[PDB]
């Protein structure tokens, strides 16, 4: 059991070929999950499953610069299930973050924040029990 919200330092920032794996279980009656890859106060990549946005389940991705959110990218494929265990993998590629859930590709997010070495912290929050959060190089 790790405590949420959880902050995973990414020493030296992210680099292509870095793979981040997050294991946990979605709570009963979850409303949201969030991963926030941060560059200081900015959020380079916000990954936000929403379980009930106007009775729809959607994933919202965005970037926050100077305290302002940008243009949302939305995905209607929704692989999370209330009460059930999940695995999120985030692979950093040269031009985008690639996200897979439960070993199935979900989405890509093109890099808006381009100083990858300065994205040095991952925040994990929301309605989950967090089992493991780690990284490796592939």
């Amino acid at each position: 059991p790790l405590i949420v919200p959880y902050n995973l330092p990414l020493p030296g920032g992210v680099v292509p070929r870095m793979l981040i794996t997050i294991l946990g279980t979605v709570k009963p009656n979850a409303n949201r999950i969030a991963l926030d890859f941060q560059r200081g106060n900015d959020v380079a990549f916000h990954f936000n499953p929403r379980f009930n946005e106007n009775n729809r389940r959607v994933i919202v991705c965005n970037t926050k610069l100077d305290n302002n959110w940008g243009r949302e990218e939305r995905q209607s494929v929704f692989p999370f299930e209330s009460g059930k265990p999940f695995k999120i993998q985030v692979l950093v590629e040269p031009d985008h973050f690639k996200v897979a859930v439960n070993d199935a590709h979900l989405l890509q997010y093109n890099h808006r924040v381009k100083k990858l070495n300065e994205i040095s912290k991952l925040g994990i929050s929301g309605d989950i029990d967090l089992t493991s959060a780690s990284y490796t190089m592939i």
